């Protein structure tokens, strides 16, 4: 019943790629019955060091839609309200990586995602620093097994970023994601989310932004 | 002032692929100052024959956000409301192909995408026929160019259709544009539509449908 109906949500970014430091904030909604998200974020320190893009994936599972057959599976919405860790090491082909640790968790009505973010070995020259991403997103499969001996789940999936030469830029993800409360929760078999973004502009916005919107739905168990 | 707010949509298509005949209704909503729309689509004559992916680009661009220095480049606005016509060859790699026809114009208040669409040569153990196609969306980019001699614009891009076991199914688009009013129209420099799309599924609706959010924002041009 916490995701009952459109939820709003609050998220706060503090990161460090390279030496430079910046700031994000959001504010969204999202509706787990259609498996639809809508948020905004805004750099609140300047304009943004890296791409928008690469940013999405750090910048709330629990969103997701899971169709009645599989909601013994929702490891996310289980760990509600007091929330649960995700830590991620994104791994970006030929370049750097972040290292982010998020907490989700309800604070009041809202559902608040808290996240730092630290990158390195970035090169100068490279996509992410050269800001040779196009403003755009594909779709990807989130893949998910139980890790039962941490009461969480480990998660994998490649991002494809598309540079504007025409390539593609993968990022590896290996995530992790464990319950803040001590209670049971739900371990889930073997599935994945079926993630899909689009990203635009407020044209009316002056502040360096992105204005996300993003469908998922659990998939892989019959 | 034709785009100025919200406008409805109504979209109707008739199809034959392989012999197999079905029609599909849309309804929705386009705003040209944001480059947003949202329609929903339902297949009226029972189940689709061929995977919902493969018909997005055939179910109006006129909805496309021209930033303001690229104004005098909005071709398809610009033959408004009289319409026009758009035609396309979609090559299926290694598969069969759609051509087909379209008239996109204002009934009243309502812009309206009629079309007729001929698919020939398929595989019946393809991609398309055998139905392995994810139901997702990349983000491609739309050439442009003008055709003179047409008083129109010629249009090509290829989609990146992905297929359930990780590979990805080509589909070539060469798409013809002219105006149905017999006025002067806007012809373009060749730039391009940055376009993305997300689908999902409306959970309470019974039918076979897609629920469709698109964004395209004009580039290219400094």
């Amino acid at each position: 019943e916490l995701f009952t109906g459109v939820v709003p949500i609050l998220v706060e970014l503090d990161g460090d790629v390279n030496g430079h430091k910046f700031s994000v904030s959001g504010e969204g909604e999202g509706d787990a019955t259609y498996g639809k998200l809508t948020l905004k974020f805004i750099c609140t320190t300047g304009k943004l060091p890296v791409p928008w893009p690469t940013l999405v994936t750090t910048l709330v599972q629990c969103f997701s839609r899971y169709p009645d057959h599989m909601k013994r599976h929702d490891f996310f919405k289980s760990a509600m309200p007091e929330g649960y860790v995700q830590e991620r090491t994104i791994f970006f082909k030929d370049d750097g990586n972040y290292k982010t640790r998020a907490e989700v968790k309800f604070e009041g009505d809202t559902l608040v995602n808290r996240i730092e973010l630290k990158g390195i070995d970035f090169k100068e020259d490279g996509n992410i620093l050269g800001h040779k991403l196009e403003y755009n997103y594909n779709s990807h499969n989130v893949y998910i097994m139980a890790d039962k001996q941490k009461n969480g789940i480990k998660v994998n999936f490649k991002i494809r970023h598309n540079i504007e030469d025409g390539s593609v830029q993968l990022a590896d993800h290996y995530q992790q994601n464990t319950p803040i409360g001590d209670g049971p929760v739900l371990l889930p078999d073997n599935h994945y989310l079926s993630t899909q973004s689009a990203l635009s502009k407020d044209p009316n916005e002056k502040r360096d932004h992105m204005v996300l919107l993003e469908f998922v739905t659990a998939a892989g168990i019959t």
